[PDB]
C-alpha cells in the first residue's frame, strides 16, 4: 500500500513483546518499508486462497492472540532479511531486494509451513503437533531460504538434490537463529513443536538419528515417500554441516570444527557459485571443498574439516 512508515508493537506466538515496522494509510498494515522493496504479511483467515488480505490493524497494537502469528512472521522475515544482507551481502531472496510476502492463518489446524514458489505460508498448527509455525525463527528462515535456493542453485525438490535443498534450509534456518541469539540450537522447530512435550523438535542437525533420520550415506532412504526422502536424507548433510561448524567424532572419524561463520561462508558460496539443479551429495562435497579452497586455500584447516565431515557421513 502507499502510506507512511511507522512502528507498531505486539506480542509473538511465545508471548514475547516486539516492535514491528508497519505502514499507515487509514489502517496500519503489516508492511515494512525499511527493508528492500518491502516485507508484507497477509491474513489467510483460515482459508487456503493466497496470499489473502494484507494485514490491517486499527491501532498499530498487535497484542491479540489472533495477531501473534502475524507479528512473528513479519518480525522474523525481517531478521532473516538482515541476516542475508549483513552476513552475505545478499539483498532479499533474489539478490535484488524482491518484496517478501508471508501469509499466516493458512487453513484450519494446519501443521506445515512452506514456500509456494512465490511466498511463505504458515499454518496455525493443530495445537498438539504444532502451535502457529511462524513462532519459530528457524522455521521462518528455513522457508525464506527455500526462496534463496530457488533463485540460486535451483536444486530440484526430489531425491538427493531435494535433500540438499532441505539441508540448506535447515542450515541457514539455524544460522539465522544463532544470528538473532535467542535460545539458539542445532535443532529445527523446537519453539513450535509439540507444546505438550518439552525438549523435542522436528529434526536434529547434531544427531539426526534421534528423530529417525540418517546420519550416514549408508543409511540413506531410497524409497519414494517424501519426494524420495528430502526431509529424511537431509539428515546426512545436516550432520556434515554440524560437524564442520562444531566438530566431533562420528563413526570413528574426527572433524575439527571451524565455527558457524565459516560454515555459513562455505555453504553460501557453494549454494550461489557451484551447486546446480541436479547436484547430488557427492557433488555437494565437491562444491563445498572447492568453496573452502576458494576462501581459505587448498591446504587450510577449513578445507581439511570439510573433507573430514563429508568422510564422516560416508559421502565421497
Ligand atoms: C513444518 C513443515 C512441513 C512441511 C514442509 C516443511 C518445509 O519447509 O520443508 C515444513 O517446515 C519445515 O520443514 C521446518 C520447520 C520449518
Ligand atoms: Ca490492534
Ligand atoms: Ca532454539
Ligand atoms: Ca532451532
Ligand atoms: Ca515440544
Ligand atoms: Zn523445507
Amino acid at each position: 500500500i502507499t502510506g507512511t512508515s511507522t512502528v507498531g508493537v505486539g506480542r509473538g506466538v511465545l508471548g514475547d513483546q516486539k516492535n514491528i515496522n508497519t505502514t499507515y494509510s487509514t489502517y496500519y498494515y503489516l508492511q515494512d518499508n525499511t527493508r528492500g522493496d518491502g516485507i508484507f504479511t497477509y491474513d489467510a483467515k483460515y482459508r487456503t486462497t493466497l496470499p489473502g488480505s494484507l494485514w490491517a490493524d486499527a491501532d498499530n497494537q498487535f497484542f491479540a492472540s489472533y495477531d501473534a502469528p502475524a507479528v512473528d512472521a513479519h518480525y522474523y522475515a525481517g531478521v532473516t532479511y538482515d541476516y542475508y544482507k549483513n552476513v552475505h551481502n545478499r539483498l532479499s531472496y533474489d539478490g535484488n531486494n524482491a518484496a517478501i510476502r508471508s501469509s499466516v492463518h493458512y487453513s484450519q489446524g494446519y501443521n506445515n509451513a512452506f514456500w509456494n514458489g512465490s511466498e511463505m505460508v504458515y499454518g496455525d498448527g493443530d495445537g498438539q503437533t504444532f502451535i502457529p509455525l511462524s513462532g519459530g525463527i528457524d522455521v521462518v528462515a528455513h522457508e525464506l531460504t527455500h526462496a534463496v535456493t530457488d533463485y540460486t542453485a535451483g536444486l530440484i525438490y526430489q531425491n538427493e538434490s531435494g535433500a540438499i535443498n532441505e539441508a540448506i534450509s535447515d542450515i541457514f534456518g539455524t544460522l539465522v537463529e544463532f544470528y538473532a541469539n535467542k535460545n539458539p540450537d542445532w535443532e529445527i522447530g523446537e519453539d513450535v513443536y509439540t507444546p505438550g512435550i518439552s525438549g523435542d523438535s522436528l529434526r536434529s542437525m547434531s544427531d539426526p538419528a534421534k528423530y529417525g533420520d540418517p546420519d550416514h550415506y549408508s543409511k540413506r532412504y531410497t524409497g519414494t515417500q517424501d519426494n524420495g526422502g528430502v526431509h529424511i536424507n537431509s539428515g546426512i548433510i545436516n550432520k556434515a554441516a554440524y560437524l564442520i561448524s562444531q566438530g566431533g567424532t562420528h563413526y570413528g572419524v574426527s572433524v575439527v570444527g571451524i565455527g558457524r561463520d565459516k560454515l555459513g561462508k562455505i555453504f553460501y558460496r557453494a549454494l550461489t557459485q557451484y551447486l546446480t539443479p541436479t547436484s547430488n551429495f557427492s557433488q555437494l562435497r565437491a562444491a563445498a571443498v572447492q568453496s573452502a579452497t576458494d576462501l581459505y586455500g587448498s591446504t587450510s584447516q577449513e578445507v581439511a574439516s570439510v573433507k573430514q565431515a563429508f568422510d564422516a557421513v560416508g559421502v565421497k
